[PDB]
This record gives structure tokens, sequence and C-alpha cells, in this order.
């Protein structure tokens, strides 16, 4: 378990190992955060939230 496979590698969504080391992204409507790890939605309904309200 190195990059990627350990823990995903910190990433919220998308992991990638691009040229070693970790780079993560997000699906559409949200926003890779300020640590370049978390995903902020983007809206209201973000897509793979389960409705709260």
């Amino acid at each position: 378990r190195k990059l990627c496979s350990l823990d995903n590698g910190d990433c919220d969504q998308f992991c990638h190992e691009e040229q070693n080391s970790v780079v993560c992204s997000c699906a559409r409507g949200y926003t890779l955060a300020d640590n370049g790890k978390a995903c902020i939605p983007t809206g209201p309904y973000p897509c793979g939230k389960q409705t709260l309200e």
C-alpha cells in the first residue's frame, strides 16, 4: 500500500498517482478543496448525496 493504494491517498473522491505521488480530483459539480484532497459541492444537490432536504 503506497500512494492511492493507501487509504485512497487521503483523497475524497478520485485518486491518481501522477508521475509518482497522489493527485486528487472530483466528480462534476464538486470543486477540489484548498488542501487538494477534499471535494466541495458546487450547489444545493451535488451528485451522490442522499437528500437530507
